[PDB]
């Protein structure tokens, strides 16, 4: 017997206006979602995610393998040596099912600094043809813009939730240097199923991606409407329930570290489920030099015996250690 997890949702417009005690109650939903679970659905968004999901279909149903090559990162395509983060993802057929497709700030060109001076974790988008897939890119763009918006609105939530100033988080989430990512991932539907894409969980689960924390501050993920992710609690593993209009968030591990683990990262996984389906998150990231000095809510005077965290750093020890233990994807 698996028990449903208790995700609210959560109306999240109040953030985009200037009520600022309808803020505050959105930030004590907030806060309870993120010491319950640690996940919530946030509705009322504003971001039509309709569009969103017809178009990643378009592009996901009409790349070739050759594109699929041209954009390969460097796990699939030995030429394309720079590309870690950003390019196509490829299944294995009868091996790998899942494939994606990663891209970063479209705001790293060849003249940002960070390319110039060859940091890592910085890479510069590629795309398909534009010929081949007829706006795609400037969808893709454009929705990054949209939900980095929605995520900045989050942001203030959670530091008013946290008894800091709105722009607490904010303010070190920024256009021109922020690591975010968005991934285009289809779940394919298959006949017969490969079994070496199936793993199979302590507790007899057949699962698609084993239990990790995200590396991230907060995670801001669409899916399709089709249920499949569990989170870990102290009684076990209990089922998230799909909602296709809604953004499902959840803090990652940076969130963890700078509030003493008073927010903590949840643990959860990805069931398997023989359907096509898509899943869509925005790692919310800072910039490489983003420092946000730990504290600790629990404690009157808010003091932390944690070290500062380059976020820098931490994303790219983060990203290398997530393919370690749960494979490359
Ligand atoms: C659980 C979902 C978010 C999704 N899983 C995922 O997206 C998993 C686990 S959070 N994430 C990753 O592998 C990290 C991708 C990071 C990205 N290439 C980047 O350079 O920033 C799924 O459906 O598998
Ligand atoms: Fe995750």
């Amino acid at each position: 017997s698996v028990s449903k997890a208790n995700v609210p949702k959560i109306d999240v417009s109040p953030l985009f206006g200037d009520d600022q005690a309808a803020k505050m109650r959105v930030a004590q939903q907030i806060d309870a979602a993120s010491r319950d679970t640690g996940f919530f659905y946030a509705v009322n968004h504003g971001i039509n995610v309709q569009r969103l999901s017809q178009k990643t279909k378009e592009f996901h149903m009409s790349i070739t393998p050759e594109e699929k090559w041209d954009l390969a990162i460097r796990a699939y395509n030995k030429e394309h040596q720079d590309q870690v983060r950003a390019g196509y993802y490829l299944s294995i057929p009868g091996k790998k099912a899942v494939e994606s497709f990663c891209y970063l700030n479209p705001n790293f060109t060849p003249d940002h600094p960070r390319i110039q001076a060859k940091t890592p974790t910085h890479e510069v988008n590629v795309w398909p043809d534009e010929t081949k897939h007829p706006g795609f890119q400037d969808f893709a763009e454009q929705y990054y813009w949209d939900v980095f918006g929605l995520s900045s609105a989050l942001l203030k939530g959670y530091a008013l939730a946290l008894g800091k100033e709105e722009n607490f988080f904010a303010r070190h989430f920024k256009p021109d240097d922020t690591l975010a990512s968005v991934v285009l991932i289809r779940y394919p539907y298959l006949d017969p199923y490969p079994e070496a894409a199936i793993k199979t969980a302590a507790d007899g689960t057949k699962l698609s991606f084993e239990w990790h924390e995200d590396v991230s501050l907060i995670t801001v993920l669409y899916q399709s409407n089709v249920q499949n992710l569990q989170v870990e609690t102290a009684a076990g593993y209990q089922d998230i329930e799909a909602d296709d209009t809604g953004y499902l968030i959840n803090c990652g591990s940076y969130m963890a570290h700078l509030t003493n683990n008073y927010y903590k990262a949840p643990i959860h996984r990805v069931k398997w489920v023989n359907a096509e389906r898509q899943s869509l998150p925005f790692f919310v990231n800072l910039g490489y030099d983003s420092v946000i000095d730990p504290f600790d809510p629990r404690e009157p005077n808010g003091k932390s015996d944690r070290e500062p965290l380059s976020y820098g750093d931490y994303l790219q020890n983060g990203l290398v250690s997530l393919i370690n233990k749960n494979g490359q994807t």
